[PDB]
C-alpha cells in the first residue's frame, strides 16, 4: 500500500540548506575536486572499512617518510588501489612529502564525513513499516538531531553577526550574507557546561567544505587521530572571517556560488600565544586552555562587543583588523585559535554566504 508523504514543515531557506548539505551532486563534486574516481568509488559504495584501510595505507607512508621497507612508490600504489583516484587516466603521483601526506589525510577526513552523511540516510526498519513518512527534507533535517532556527533581521544578535562578517571579511568581495541559523546541537550542552567556570569565551569563525556540514551538524566540531595543521592536532578557528572563508568550499548553484560558515562559542580560558608554526602540538602547555597562533593583525579589540549565550558573556569582535606590533614578525598573517578538547566549543550559528 502506498505511504503518505507528509507536507514539509521547513521554511524555504532551511529547505535549500538541507537540500544542499545532503546533495549527491555536491558530494560527487567534492570527490572530483579531491581527485577521487567517483566511477570506481560511488557514494553508495563508500564504506568505513575502505576509509580505515586508506588511513592504514597513509600510516605506512608516514612511517616510511620518517631500512629495506617498501618504496614510497610501492606504498603509494597500494593507497591508490584502496582509494581510487582520477587524474585523467594517467598514473596518480607518489606521496613523498609531509605536505602531500597531510593533504591525503585531510582528503580522507572529508571522505569520512561524506560516508557519515550516507550512513545517516540509511532507511531504518521502523521507516519501512510506518504508513506515513515525513517529507524527505524533514526526514533529512531530523536525522541531524540538531535544532536549527532561521533568524530574521531583527533578532538580537543579527546585526552583531553581520558586523563581525563585514568588518573582518575580505575588503574586496566580502561574502554576502544570505541567511543565519541559530544552531542548537543538544548534548553538546552537557560537555560544554563542564567548562562553565572557564571564562574568556569568544565567538569565532570556522569555515569548511560543504560536504562536511551535515557531519558537523550531527556530531559537532571534532578532533580526529589524523587531524593536523600549522598548530597541531586540534580544532581550528579564526577571529577574521577572511581567514576562515579561505576554507569554505562552496558550490555553483544557478548564477551564484553558495557556501556555509560556522560561528562557534569557544571557551579559550588561559591563552598560550605562539608566533611560529608548530605542527606537533597535541595540547596547550600546562596551565593553559588554548593556543593562539597570533597574526600580524587582529580585529581591533577596542571594538569588541559581547553576546549573552546561555547566561554567559561571549566576546564577539566587531572591528576591522589592525596591526599588532608585538606579532609583526609572526609566521602567521592572521590568527589561528586552537583548542585541543572538543568540549571547549559549542556550535552557535550557521551562515549561508554567496
Ligand atoms: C580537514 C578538516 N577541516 C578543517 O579543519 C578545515 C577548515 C579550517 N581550517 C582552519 C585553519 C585555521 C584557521 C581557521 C580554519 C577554519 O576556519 N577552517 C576536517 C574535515 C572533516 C573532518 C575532520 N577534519
Amino acid at each position: 500500500s502506498m505511504k503518505r508523504v507528509q507536507p514539509c514543515s521547513l521554511d524555504p531557506a532551511t529547505q535549500k540548506l538541507i537540500t544542499n548539505i545532503f546533495s549527491k551532486e555536491m558530494f560527487k563534486n567534492t570527490m572530483a575536486l579531491m581527485d577521487l574516481d567517483v566511477k570506481k568509488m560511488p557514494l553508495g559504495k563508500l564504506s568505513k572499512q575502505q576509509i580505515a584501510r586508506g588511513f592504514e595505507a597513509l600510516e605506512a607512508l608516514e612511517e616510511a617518510l620518517k631500512d629495506g621497507g617498501q618504496s614510497l612508490e610501492e606504498l603509494s600504489s597500494h593507497f591508490y588501489t584502496v582509494i581510487p583516484h582520477n587524474f585523467g587516466h594517467s598514473q596518480p603521483p607518489p606521496i613523498n612529502s609531509p605536505e602531500l601526506l597531510q593533504a591525503k589525510k585531510d582528503m580522507l577526513l572529508v571522505l569520512a564525513d561524506i560516508e557519515l552523511a550516507q550512513a545517516l540516510q540509511a532507511v531504518s526498519e521502523q521507516e519501512k513499516t510506518v504508513e506515513e513518512v515525513p517529507h524527505p527534507l524533514d526526514r533529512d533535517y531530523q536525522l541531524l538531531k540538531c535544532q536549527l532556527q532561521l533568524l530574521d533581521s531583527g533578532a538580537p544578535e543579527y546585526k552583531v553577526i553581520q558586523t563581525y562578517l563585514e568588518q573582518t571579511g575580505s575588503n574586496h568581495r566580502c561574502p554576502t550574507l544570505q541567511h543565519i541559523w541559530k544552531v542548537n546541537q543538544e548534548g553538546e550542552e552537557d560537555r560544554f557546561q563542564a567548562h562553565s567556570k572557564l571564562g574568556n569565551r569568544k565567538l569565532l569563525w570556522h569555515g569548511t567544505n560543504m560536504a562536511v556540514v551535515a557531519a558537523i551538524l550531527t556530531s559537532g566540531l571534532r578532533i580526529m587521530p589524523h587531524s593536523g595543521g600549522r598548530v597541531g592536532k586540534g580544532i581550528y578557528f579564526a577571529s577574521e572571517n577572511s581567514k576562515s572563508a579561505g576554507y569554505v568550499i562552496g558550490m555553483k548553484c544557478g548564477a551564484h556560488h553558495v557556501g556555509y560558515m560556522f560561528l562557534g562559542e569557544v571557551a579559550l580560558g588561559r591563552e598560550h600565544h605562539i608566533n611560529t608554526d608548530n605542527p606537533s602540538l597535541k595540547s596547550p602547555p600546562p596551565g593553559f586552555d588554548s593556543v593562539i597562533a597570533r597574526g600580524h593583525t587582529e580585529p581591533d579589540p577596542t571594538q569588541d562587543t559581547e553576546l549573552e549565550l546561555d547566561g554567559q558573556q561571549v566576546v564577539v569582535p566587531q572591528g576591522q583588523p589592525v596591526p599588532c606590533p608585538e606579532f609583526s614578525s609572526s609566521t602567521f598573517s592572521q590568527s589561528e585559535y586552537l583548542i585541543y578538547q572538543e568540549s571547549q566549543c559549542r556550535l552557535r550559528y550557521l551562515l549561508e554566504v554567496h
